[PDB]
């Protein structure tokens, strides 16, 4: 069956945009996932776990008679795949159980972990989603077996395809680095926004990097990747110690026992993987990784076991039963466990990479104090353990249920509470006239707000307009945010809003944050008037303004936009086409293509480029809404052509005389390129289009507004 | 960026389900293109297009100063990829303007003549489709030139991304048969449901089979592919001619001197291709094909010349300015106007293919009686040409404007008009009680209703309830209807039918193709019942009975299910995977992924199978309405292995006990093991998903009954 990607591979592709559409969701178009688990009787759920602990299966018999190493393996796989670069990934959306993650060679056996799991979700049904299941299996777990977690909050609801996530560009599973995909490149700098190692990993080897069993050389790949997860050394050490403190790994026997991953086996096999010749295939004879270490004497018991014996033995060097690099403590005693055999003991053993929080100094001073104190141990693991398993899940509006912890994290970008009522709607009509009246321009009025408002990322829910961080360290001093221009803007908006909330009663007041998006409000009315139409945009108050002190700087600038082709902007020259780094945007955005299109085509005319760029400003009046971008665009008496100075910027000339009518950039002529794109740009750029256009630009200009707003939801 | 397709070929792919999403369509979900069209004023939107065929435009100059052949091409191009055994392609969806077809090689320079078009486009708006605009103007040309046409029917709705059609397995564009991905097998056998002989063709090779100039041979080849896109021997011989009596073919200079199609063009293109070095590059240098060919000596009149031409000379095989196989008429004088130079003259030349006319033995006998009788040929191309252009539309209902014609065509699938009263709630109640009284079972009813409207497909609007067509040749003795099962529950049902009528006053009557439709809501409702679950279906009446003889039995034979997974049926062995053909047929049904999974796993439980079988008939209580399907298909406790016998069958045992508990095919395990339907099933298998089963049943059930009701859009 040959395809459109087949015959033209580097065309863009929209598919991303039109993703989660309803027609792939089973739930009716008001199914509303937060009701539904609000009323679900979590302490129920929450029993039904406990018992399923210890409830063994045959077809995947428990180690231990414990299944509580197994869920948190599955839980912690589940927010692993988390990059902070784009956001994507994590447990957020229950992605584990679809293509390709279910079949990623670290996830095997989790198809196991996740049939478990059918009875109880079956026995809730929509009440409770797959991705709070996972996340809730964990802490279960955790709890079960003596361990106190921080919380925990529903709110994930189920997602019912395939997010398309670039996990790197290598074509075979697990390839070593230096091949002619390398993710690597330079001194071991790993291409953004990768957080993983090799394909198809969580994060590292766990033999070392590319299998040299080397415990200082891993840690830096550790270091790496957890930080590219959003964790800190303290927080990676915690990790790994906490999780390694339950459980076992299985690797009985060689790995070419194996079969299919789930994707790729028979459809008897009923979505389940890996089925092994290895003797039994299961219980004692499992394999998963290929290794075979056991960490600690009581498996299924919380305990400062793992740090006692990665600093009370010397380790030496060995292989698992699959030949797999492993380390065993010889000189000692058989203190550790059997899965199954009560007769057999077993010599404590490591993997390379827990040998990195003893040999990598930095983690070393770390882990001496988590072996020395133990109590700070469990609170540094269970508070990373929230985090981990909660990064992706937006503001704390979005957290459900009875567990949601009170204390108010620094990761989390917390907005403050509001104590004061609100504006309303002829406040805000006295507020736009005084924006209006201050000789605020249409073009900085809507770039301020866009500025503020499309920092946000739906991935992860991070970013938006609420908090006014746009005034902060670093979004202000960004870029993209034109620095001085910004400031001009938000010292006379900062001056209206003293002077609106000095003149109240009854303690009303407006935060800025509010007031720049209500500016920019204004600015789009009035380009709309402008252009002989009267329209009002949409608003809604009650966004605050988070502090300084509030705002972690180095974790917020990984929302830095580094590529806005909604701002024509581009920071500096990269492989990806700009194009494709449009679409991306937009996906971020939770845009659809003709969203897309709309939305670029009025930011255009409005002057919301970076630096007053003319590229794509296909209009005689600009400030003026209209849909005078796609007229302009598709007029086929103008001709393109690369300059010569820069391959990425046209000029557009009339084909019969030669006149320079407008410049644009690769951004701006691929509507009028691509054919889906240029089916739209038809649309807008029709001659009964111009109501259309303004209504759906005012509509789009009002979802990205309200990216953020959960606590309207 | 490495996808789900790259790692597992061989998964299903579900996404063809969710296409033509309310996120890709930039019109409102209200947005009723039937309603825009019936206001277009469309007497002048040809006046436009009228004074656009002698308007030529500098970048691509009117041959002849006249842009009717061109646009004649391009609208039996946009016409012509229609297959009649999916109903796939065609000219109703104007796919023409999306990839592929936009850069199919015979689709070379109809970009230009879609850009021609966009002035026009833009004036109308939303009130005309390109869809119906492509095929307008093409009927335009014709009228320009001194054609009268048979009519015109808008209601074209445009659509927003590509069709995923299988237009073959190669990788070269226009690839010669024998290769590793040959669409020919045996004696010159084209693989279904292909309807061309090359990739990148609309039906034939214009130099001969596999580019050898045998005219005979190339007959064999137009007859095959033409009866492959519903024409007969006359029809093409009149499509042909008719056709070749404008215009001229483009083949100026080496075909080298020709750049990359739209698809691959650089984004200065701005959506155009083919862009060539050879001289201007257009005009009088045109190339689009290779040959250089025009036919007669008043290329933009219509005449009676192409035939006195064919015949009228003796033919030499000559090489155009490109090398490409044409012919020459011997010794003829030039008399063939030159496109440009008013001193220039040619010979008389031919296509390969349009000698077929005459020394393929049956079509010489029509091309003589047309010769003979050129009345007769201008009535045949006019009949011929509104059938291609229309072949894809639909039921009678869906025609729009002034222009359609009165007179009813055999391959319209005729419906009688309804002249009398309609039944009642109050007699819908009466006949489905008179229908459960009669002793049909739940099986009975639901398999023959399902029998009845599941031979709709979308692709081409053919086929469904409407008509009581399961009652005549062939679908009467189709093998999946059952012929004997099927003869009775008719006979019964027409007894009712006589009863009842026989009753009325007023002329009130019932319609065998409304109580057929009845009775399998009466089964439905009935099974609900059986289930402890009060449900009443909906039902619309207002079919009716066609007879016979407005019948085609041979055009009926491509609805025929070969495979239908909704009743586990498969009539033979198939290269394509069962649950490949589920997909595909949930695709002609117009189901999305969550409305095939409900309805297969009710049907199942209702006794809907072919034959009684046993397979996927997961339930202890046969014809009750329930979930049984997906909470059994999901049970853990069983175990499923291949059959000895059968490799797509499948036993499910007890995994403690070994004993059979059901048997299941492909079609029925696919639920369990793709990862994106086991997600699906899931939600139906839950214990709160009783009710919405149901529901979720019924509601998809009636969508099935109505689906070709454009009666009451
Ligand atoms: C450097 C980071 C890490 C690496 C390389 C790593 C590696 C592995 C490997 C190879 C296995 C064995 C899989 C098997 O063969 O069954 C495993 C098991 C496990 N890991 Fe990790 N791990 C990492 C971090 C974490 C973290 C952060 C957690 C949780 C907080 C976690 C919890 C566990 C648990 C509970 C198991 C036991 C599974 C069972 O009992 O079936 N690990 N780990
Ligand atoms: C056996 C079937 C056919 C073959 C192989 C065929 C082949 C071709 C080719 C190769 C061209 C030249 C393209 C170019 O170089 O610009 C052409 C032109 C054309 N064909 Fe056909 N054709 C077929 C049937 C039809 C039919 C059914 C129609 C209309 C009813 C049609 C109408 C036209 C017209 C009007 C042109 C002239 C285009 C112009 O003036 O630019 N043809 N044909
Ligand atoms: N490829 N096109 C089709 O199969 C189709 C189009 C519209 N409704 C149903 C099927
Ligand atoms: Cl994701
Ligand atoms: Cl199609
Ligand atoms: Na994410
Ligand atoms: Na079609």
């Amino acid at each position: 069956g040959t395809s459109n990607r087949d015959w033209w591979p580097n065309q863009l592709d929209l598919s991303i945009l039109h993703r989660h559409s309803s027609l792939s969701d089973p739930m009716g178009k008001d199914f509303n996932y937060a009701q539904a688990f609000e009323k679900l009787d979590l302490a129920a759920v929450k029993r039904d776990l406990h018992a399923l602990m210890t409830t063994s299966q045959d077809w995947w018999p428990a180690d231990f008679g414990h299944y509580g190493g197994l869920f948190i393996r599955m839980a912690w796989h589940s927010a692993g795949t988390y990059r902070t670069a784009d956001g994507r990934g994590g447990a957020g959306e229950g992605q584990q159980r679809f293509a390709p993650l279910n079949s990623f060679p670290d996830n095997a056996n989790l198809d196991k972990a996740r049939r478990l799991l059918w009875p109880i979700k079956q026995k809730y049904g929509r009440a409770i989603s797959w991705a709070d299941l996972l996340i809730l299996t964990g802490n279960v777990a955790l709890e079960s077996m003596g361990f106190k977690t921080f919380g925990f909050a529903g709110g994930r609801a189920d997602t019912w395809e395939p997010e398309d996530v670039y996990w790197g560009s290598e074509k075979i599973w697990l390839e070593l680095s230096g091949g002619p995909n390398s993710r690597y490149s330079g001194d071991r700098q790993l291409e953004n926004p990768l957080a993983a190692v090799q394909m198809g990993l969580i994060y590292v080897n766990p033999e070392g990097p590319d299998g040299n069993p080397d415990p200082v050389a891993a840690a830096r790949d550790i270091r790496d990747t957890f930080a590219r997860m959003a964790m800190n050394d303290e927080e990676t050490v915690a990790l790994i110690a906490g999780g390694h403190t339950f459980g076992k790994t299985h690797g009985a026997g060689p790995a070419s026992n194996v079969g299919a991953e789930p994707e790729a086996a028979g459809i008897e096999a009923q979505g389940l993987g890996w089925k092994s010749a290895y003797r039994t295939g299961k219980g004692a004879d499992a394999i998963t990784s290929g290794l075979e270490v056991t960490w600690t004497t009581t498996p299924t018991q919380w305990s400062h076991n793992f740090f006692e014996n990665l600093f009370g033995y010397e380790w030496e060097l060995t292989k698992s039963p699959a030949g797999a690099h492993q380390w065993v403590a010889k000189g000692a005693d058989a203190v550790i466990p059997d899965a199954f055999d009560p007769s057999k003991k077993h010599r404590p053993t490591m993997l390379t990479t827990d040998l990195s929080l003893r040999f990598d100094p930095a983690y070393e001073k770390i882990s001496r104090r988590f072996h020395e104190n133990p109590e700070q141990f469990a609170d540094a693991f269970a508070r990373a353990w929230f985090k981990l398993t909660h990064r992706d899940m937006g503001p704390r509006a979005r957290y459900l249920g009875p567990e949601v912890p009170a204390e108010v994290l620094l990761w989390q970008d917390p907005i403050p509470a509001v104590d004061h009522p609100l504006i309303d709607a002829a406040d805000a009509a006295e507020l736009k006239a005084k924006v209006l009246a201050s000789g605020l321009t249409v073009s900085q009025l809507v770039s301020t707000a866009w500025a503020a408002a499309s920092t946000f990322r739906g991935s992860d829910k991070r970013g938006g307009a609420n908090g006014a961080r746009i005034r902060l360290a670093p979004q202000k001093d960004w870029e993209a945010n034109q620095p001085e221009q910004l400031a001009a803007v938000l010292e006379t908006l900062e001056a209206i809003r003293t002077a609106f909330n000095g003149a109240q009663r009854g303690g009303k007041q407006v935060s800025l944050a509010d007031l720049i998006v209500l500016a920019g409000c204004a600015g789009v009315e009035q380009a709309a008037k402008n252009a002989g139409h009267a329209v009002t945009v949409p608003f809604a108050p009650g966004r605050a303004d988070a502090s300084q002190e509030q705002t972690d700087v180095e974790s917020m600038a990984v929302l830095e936009p580094v590529a806005d082709g909604f701002r024509n902007y581009l920071k500096g020259k990269y492989r990806v086409p700009a194009e494709v780094l449009l679409v991306d945007k937009a996906q971020l955005l939770t845009l659809s293509a003709p969203e897309m299109t709309v939305l670029l085509g009025g930011l255009r005319v409005l002057g919301a480029n970076v630096g007053q760029s003319r590229h794509g400003v296909f209009t005689a009046r600009e400030q003026a809404l209209t849909n005078d971008f796609f007229v302009n665009l598709l007029d086929m008496g103008t001709e393109w052509k690369p300059t010569a100075a820069d391959a990425d910027v046209f000029e557009g000339r009339d084909r019969a005389t030669g006149e320079l009518k407008w410049t644009g950039t690769r951004v701006d002529l691929v509507f009028g390129s691509h054919s889906q794109l240029r089916a739209l740009a038809e649309v807008y750029g029709s001659a009964d289009a111009q109501e259309k256009f303004v209504r759906d630009f005012v509509a789009v200009w009002n979802k990205v507004m309200n990216l953020d707003r959960f606590d309207l939801a």
